[PDB]
């Protein structure tokens, strides 16, 4: 019986669907449900990959066990990379601190401002959040001992996922070469700071109490190796996705100056009341905040979740079985057209109380995923944008310096970045 799940069609390259994967995946995957619907399929090199799509088959993703569909097999670009995180920091006790912290490292980041000038929206952005998560989620001594260096090697590391992990994730390709190299270089930046601590033994941060762990046997648990990876990990999640939304949402303001004008209005309306950045980041900002949801739906970071499947199942008839790869994809299901009229255009009204598509279609919004595993990081995500623009939008003004098209997304690695160039303008208000 040789019965096989619906195909989408092409394929025809080397590694099947993998090429087209690696240059428009979203297109890819469109069509897929185009042609195949709610279940359907693609072939990454060797690996098959199921995509689930509409409200019921995401459902089904989304309710199962990590005993049916792992997550901890589906990114094997993962391993060479790294080599919980919820009650380090982010616990609600500590979002106030959060808020003031990031305001203080976006302060930072702008000090050399002046009047006008031009910044990179991949440059600044995710600079800038290695910094407020180095801060945040580890402490303000460490990231006090980083700069632009670890921001560069971090970057090489998130180019270091080409979907040809699925066929090895140690090709002797280039990336690969660059990520490995670049996780060295993390590493000795990682035992630099080691070091001057332990030479030199106060504001104690995560970095203290992953050196002063000790082994039954006395020694010391963790190597500088160890302790890079685990940082490596409790930023990566947080990380590419903050940097790529905090960017896309001043792209969306700017290509819609209603909503700009709006937001602007609002931010200095709202702290007209003489009240802080932390306190107003962890309270209701309303056209910020559909602004973002617009955004997110419009732009989800991750554009494909995926998932190796444990035993066999059925989805719609459909069946997956034992090693197959298992996928949801919110680029596709946020703009499913009968859950969310004119999916392609940016509408943040979409979210006010009138519609809250977003609440109304608990399975299909998901650029926060959804279910049990939805992101523990999103509390802080939202936090940070509402602090990170709050200081922005009214400190500076704001100018695309290039035609509006030319901002898009960057699609050859795994994780989605902002190609470039992406120039802005600025200009104090
Ligand atoms: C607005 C920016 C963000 C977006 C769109 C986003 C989105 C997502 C999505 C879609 C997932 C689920 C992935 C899957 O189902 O395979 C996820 C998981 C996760 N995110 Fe985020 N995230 C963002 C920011 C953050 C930040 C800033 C942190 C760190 C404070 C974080 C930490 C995590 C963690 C730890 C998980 C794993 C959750 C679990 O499996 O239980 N995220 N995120």
């Amino acid at each position: 019986s040789a019965v096989a799940l619906p195909r989408v069609s092409g394929g025809h390259d080397e590694h099947g669907h993998l090429e087209e994967f690696r240059t428009d995946p979203i297109g890819l995957m469109q069509r897929v449900r185009d042609e195949l619907g709610d279940v359907g399929t693609f072939q990454l090199a060797g690996k098959q990959v199921v995509l689930l799509s509409g409200s019921h088959a995401n459902e089904f993703f989304f309710r199962a066990g990590d005993d049916d569909l792992d997550q901890a097999k589906a990114y094997p670009f993962m391993t060479p990379i790294f080599g919980m995180l919820h009650n380090a920091a982010l616990r609600g006790e500590q979002m106030k601190g959060h808020a003031a912290t990031i305001e203080d490292q976006v302060r930072r980041m702008i000090a050399d401002w002046g009047e006008a000038g031009e910044i990179d929206l991949l440059d600044f952005f995710a600079e800038l959040t290695i910094y407020t998560s180095s801060a945040c989620l580890i402490g303000k001594k460490f990231r006090d001992q980083l700069d632009g260096r670890f921001a560069k090697l971090y970057h090489e590391l998130e180019r270091g996922t080409d979907p040809l992990a699925y066929v090895d994730p140690y090709l002797p390709i280039e990336s690969f070469r660059r990520r490995d190299e670049a996780r060295n270089g993390l590493v000795a930046l990682v035992a630099d700071i080691m070091n001057g601590r332990i030479a030199n033994p106060s504001d104690r941060d995560m970095l203290d109490v992953l050196i002063a762990v000790k082994a039954e046997t006395g020694t010391p648990r963790f190597s500088a190796d160890e302790i890079t990876g685990m940082f490596i990990s409790m930023m990566f999640a947080g990380h590419h996705t903050s940097s790529g939304t905090a960017s896309w949402t001043l792209i969306e303001l700017m290509r819609h100056r209603d909503a700009y004008a709006a937001v602007i209005d609002e931010l200095d309306e709202l702290y007209g009341d003489g009240r802080s950045v932390s306190f107003h980041a962890l309270r209701q900002i309303p056209q910020l905040e559909n602004v973002l949801k617009e955004t997110l739906r419009l732009h989800p970071p991750l554009i494909i979740l995926m998932r190796v499947a444990k035993g066999e199942f059925e989805v719609q008839g459909h069946r997956i079985h034992e090693g197959d790869l298992v996928a949801a994809s919110p680029a596709i299901s946020n703009r499913i057209p009968e859950d969310f009229p004119d999916p392609h255009d940016f509408v943040p009204a979409r979210y006010e109380q009138p519609r809250q598509e977003d609440l109304l279609n608990r399975w299909t919004w998901i650029p926060f995923g959804a279910g049990r595993h939805r992101c523990v990081g999103a509390a802080f995500a939202i936090m940070q944008i509402k602090a990170i623009f709050s200081v922005l939008l009214r400190e500076y003004e704001f100018e695309m310096a290039q035609p509006p098209e030319s901002y898009r997304n960057d699609h050859s690695k795994m994780v989605v970045q902002l190609a470039q160039p992406a120039a802005v303008r600025y200009r104090r208000r």
